[PDB]
């Protein structure tokens, strides 16, 4: 009947959220892939060139709030002592190669050597899961992970956000991680821009993640990151389509919500 075309129409916004997050996951892939060459190449400077790298790759993607590359202790060259503390060049105080740049706005960004306490808080966050779980998820299980919507810290700021981890293999061993950071404010847009669309505004869009969370709901913005609303209020109808953010994980899904008429 009519509930048949606004399934119709929440495939089509499915499938246009999966596009934004897969493009994300193939740059991601591209970025990774010229970190583990210039490591298998070796040569000297190759720390300031991975972080010089790793801050053009981050400014060529506005869509992307983050970026980080963290090696296991003396995984990249096996000299993390020659670079205790310079942070310039991606190391953090024990030397080892935990780089993030984080981009808040397009065009902007800044500089970070992550130190040891931050890569190893196991205390749990405001998702209910570990605070450093943007790290530790793909190197436990050597595969990719679309992290759950977590508010993190950088440089004062609470940022609500997912991220994309991949892990660098060598052998099946994981020697390092890849991780593109999406803001949630992106993921609003996206909501907001799907409303618009909708038969022109009528309803309202929400993005619901693998384990309930609100990562988008175009109606109040003070709900994202929270589990979305189990009920329904009547005169509009939910319909729900799935997606898949990264390949061979759960999926999330694409809520939309418009009256009958």
């Amino acid at each position: 009947s009519a509930r048949q075309r606004l399934q119709a129409h929440a495939e089509t916004q499915a499938l246009r959220i999966q596009r934004y997050f897969m493009d994300a996951y193939q740059y991601g892939n591209g970025f990774a892939r010229l970190v583990q060459v210039l490591k298998d190449r070796g040569g000297s400077d190759l720390r300031a060139e991975l972080t010089r790298q790793a801050r053009a790759s981050l400014a060529g993607n506005p869509d992307v709030i983050g970026l980080y590359l963290v090696f296991q202790p003396n995984a990249l060259d096996q000299q993390d002592s020659h670079y205790l503390g310079q942070d310039a060049m991606g190391s953090n105080e024990s030397g080892r190669f935990s780089l993030y740049w984080s981009q808040p706005s397009p065009g902007t960004l800044e500089l970070e050597a992550m130190p040891e306490t931050m890569l190893g808080d196991t205390s749990i966050g405001s998702n209910g899961a570990a605070k450093n779980r943007w790290l530790t998820c793909p190197q436990d299980t050597a595969r990719t992970c679309m992290l759950e919507p977590y508010l993190d810290e950088v440089n004062g700021r609470q940022v609500l956000m997912t991220s994309i981890a991949l892990p660098l293999l060598e052998h099946g061993k994981v020697v390092g991680v890849v991780g593109l950071d999406i803001g949630l404010a992106n993921l609003q847009q996206l909501s907001v821009n799907g409303r618009r669309d909708l038969f022109d505004g009528q309803g309202q869009v929400s993005i619901a993640t693998a384990a309930g969370l609100l990562a988008g709901n175009s109606r109040d913005d003070s709900v994202l990151g929270k589990p979305m609303d189990k009920s329904v209020a009547d005169g509009l109808l939910r319909v729900a389509h799935p997606f898949t953010p990264i390949p061979d994980t759960a999926p999330w899904q694409v809520v939309l919500e418009l009256p009958e008429s």
